[PDB]
């Protein structure tokens, strides 16, 4: 017996059946809440309908704003031992003609007192603009496509280069997709996003989510999980013709 | 219905932040919450989990108080389709030497008023000395056991013949059962009882249970089933080896 979750259930079961008296919520209305569940479960879905909705609020009390950066949710789609990419200029695995515009991403890591962490590891992941990751799409190998992890080099600069990612959507016909599109009429996209993951010994780990300017969905997240000071601004150098967005965010680790 | 699911959603949402948020709840947590939820329905078991915590309350929503015979849930285990019986005496389809204590019941079925309905048809099913449901146990055929149906007479009176039912366990190492034994540190006990579902035209059709004198999970029933007015007082009597159990409840159903 965890006391933890004695005092929590409890509270919860409480809380629940007010609910259900204050809503007076009948019998079908319960089985129907009770099928969809079941449904969820099938299509292999908690994980992404909870953090659908929740991982937002963990999140915020699970972390704090000041001088470093913030925290975002990690969503569903992370996967562990992604492969270090070393390179001429390194280059997340990624397929013979993968759809998309060339992206160059720059930035650095360091302390909340300027120092360089040498240390760390970034491991990105994100979607293919067909709008799946890899892992966990019957569309794509369960291979690391599109994930990869970096290293800042001595001086505390990151580079790396991948597709330029563009808005997902929940797919709308699973569980998660039929409520925010049909029944709570709304939409199931998600703006475009690089999820970085950055860890150093000495420092607390950074889960995090990079997001672009005028991104249709800025306002609109179907997950709600943006935060202003991570909308990052894209610029467009042409090299042989050649149009790389770039972008360039500073990470600040807080140590211990 | 896209408005009504709106308002519950979107209410139920606001609560689950608000727990989040003021107990602090961690990321570890979450994640152990994510993985039952998950166990839950890989086991076969959201029917048993969502009935054992809050059907009581669904049923509360769904019925009255009042003079209504008092509701109890339909549970997991009901059975479309079990046999009208006749037979003189009235029996329960069961083995030879079912196991147990034999027992008998009788009472009516009468309206608001008191006046015997006569349209009324009821269906008992019940588990197993050795607390087996037919149908949803490896251990009993897929076969109508100790469930029936049975037709008031015409002045009210009515009679089935079973044995005696004992107290049920929730599989004791499913999540059910897990939380209800490993993580809350209590039992996967429900009380001994007998189920019952009556049907009438121009009548609002229904469902409960009967419970017994000294049962020991009365008064910490795990499901929080029982009402006092549904526990029945044992009459202990001996037709020498085997030994009844008789009992007597009265029926009233509501109109239209
Ligand atoms: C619409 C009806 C609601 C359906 C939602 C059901 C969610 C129920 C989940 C109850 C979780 C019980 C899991 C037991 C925790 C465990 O596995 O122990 C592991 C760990 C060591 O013990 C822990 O420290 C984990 C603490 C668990 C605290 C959470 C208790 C659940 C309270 C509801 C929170 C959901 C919001
Ligand atoms: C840690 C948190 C645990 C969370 C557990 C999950 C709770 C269940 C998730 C809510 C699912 C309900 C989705 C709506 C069902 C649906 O899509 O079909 C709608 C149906 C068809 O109309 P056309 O119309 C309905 O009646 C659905 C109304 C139900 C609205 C759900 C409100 C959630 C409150 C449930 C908790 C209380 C038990
Ligand atoms: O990073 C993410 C978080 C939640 C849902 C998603 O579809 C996603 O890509
Ligand atoms: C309900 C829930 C769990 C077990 C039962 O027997 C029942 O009638
Ligand atoms: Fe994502």
């Amino acid at each position: 017996a965890n006391t933890r979750v004695i005092e929590l259930f409890d509270e919860f079961t409480d809380l629940i059946r007010d609910f259900i008296v204050r809503h007076e919520i009948t019998t079908p209305e319960y089985e129907t809440i009770m099928q969809y569940m079941i449904s969820v479960g099938e299509a292999g879905e908690w994980p992404l309908w909870l953090d659908a909705f929740f991982e937002t609020t963990v999140d915020s009390v699970s972390y704090g704003k000041g001088n470093w950066t913030s925290s975002a949710i990690q969503g569903p789609f992370f996967k562990e031992g992604a492969p270090l990419l070393t390179g001429k200029p390194a280059t997340l695995p990624m397929r013979a003609d993968e759809p998309g515009d060339r992206m160059r991403f720059t930035g650095s890591v360091r302390d909340t007192s300027g120092t360089p962490i040498t240390g760390a590891v970034i491991d990105v992941w994100h979607s293919t603009n067909d709008g799946n990751y890899s892992f966990f799409s019957p569309a794509l190998p369960d291979q690391y496509l599109l994930r990869g992890r970096v290293v800042p080099a001595e001086d505390g600069s990151i580079e790396f280069h991948s597709i330029r990612p563009v808005p997902y959507e929940i797919p709308k016909a699973g569980p998660t997709g039929q409520l925010m599109n049909s029944y709570l009429g709304r939409h199931s996209w998600r703006p475009a996003h690089i999820h970085i993951r950055i860890t150093a010994d000495g420092y607390r780990p950074l889960i995090t989510q990079l997001y672009f300017e005028g991104d249709p969905y800025l306002d609109s997240d179907s997950c709600s999980a943006v935060k202003s000071e991570l909308v990052l601004p894209v610029n467009k150098i042409d090299i042989d013709g050649e149009t790389w967005q770039l972008v360039d965010f500073n990470f600040i680790l807080q140590h211990n």
